[PDB]
């Protein structure tokens, strides 16, 4: 609240591993376009990430450099204009992870579906070392998807929900 | 001074953790955590738009139907995250327990959560829920669409 104006933020320990591991976050964040097929190089060797709120119920999970560069040409493919916009970077006590809120918009084309346009929330997980990404995992609703596939969206009815 | 950062981070990080915890009949006093003023809800619907429980009144009478829709249920597999504002947190757990929604067969609810914490001095200003909607479509027996993703590198 307001007597907390002055209150102090961060953290006090591992500060030159948080400055360098916020300033890959950022950099990540920040990736659009072309930079796209370069955003693995921010990983270690057997990096790993991927969407973890899927219709399987089971991660899907893209592993090693070489995976995470092919996978920058199928996103781009994909999702051609895609950004990250009203992004919040929060960093832990853990000086090695980090979550970011924020939405992200484009046009989306898989195989099979009709072009859509695409908006959704996510929440970013990201598992650092030294600078470079561990692991990073992807959180979103996954309805926003469903429209923006023109897959028909079942209905829940909360009989009684106040 | 980073004294008073320490501080207000452990009482607050105190309060989340009492919630994370409360189950069973305890549930319906856990509108006591927050400020009288205080939210809660779902923040990943069908509908795109977040179901808003505002008040404590509101929070109190929604945990009379959370009680009778979710019966045992237990948030467990938590994770407390601190972060560089004493007054938020992110919570990441796993949840389950039996579904009753009026209308569908009694099933069994497992989902993984994300939950945001928004404080005031050890109170609860906000609580947002972020979870795997078809997780819930599962547990209701409602059938889950197949998004095929043609070409994915994996």
């Amino acid at each position: 609240g307001m007597l907390d104006n002055a209150i102090p933020q961060g953290f006090e320990d591992a500060v030159e591993l948080r400055r360098k591991n916020r300033e890959t976050v950022v950099k990540y964040m920040n990736t659009k376009g072309q930079d796209r097929l370069r955003r693995h190089e921010l990983f270690v060797e057997d990096g790993c990430g991927g969407l973890w709120t899927t219709d399987t119920g089971s991660p899907i999970v893209i592993r090693g450099k070489d995976k995470l560069a092919e996978h920058a040409v199928w996103s781009l493919k994909c999702f051609p204009d895609w950004e990250w916009y009203n992004i919040k970077v929060f960093e832990t006590d853990d000086p090695n992870h980090f979550w970011v809120e924020c939405d992200g918009h484009g046009k989306i084309l898989f195989p099979g579906y009709p072009e859509g346009y695409y908006e959704n929330h996510f929440l970013h997980s990201f598992e650092l070392d030294d600078g470079k990404i561990k692991r990073n995992r992807e959180f979103m609703n996954v309805f926003q998807q469903l429209r923006a596939l023109s897959i028909p969206v079942p209905q829940i009815k909360r009989e009684g929900i106040p």
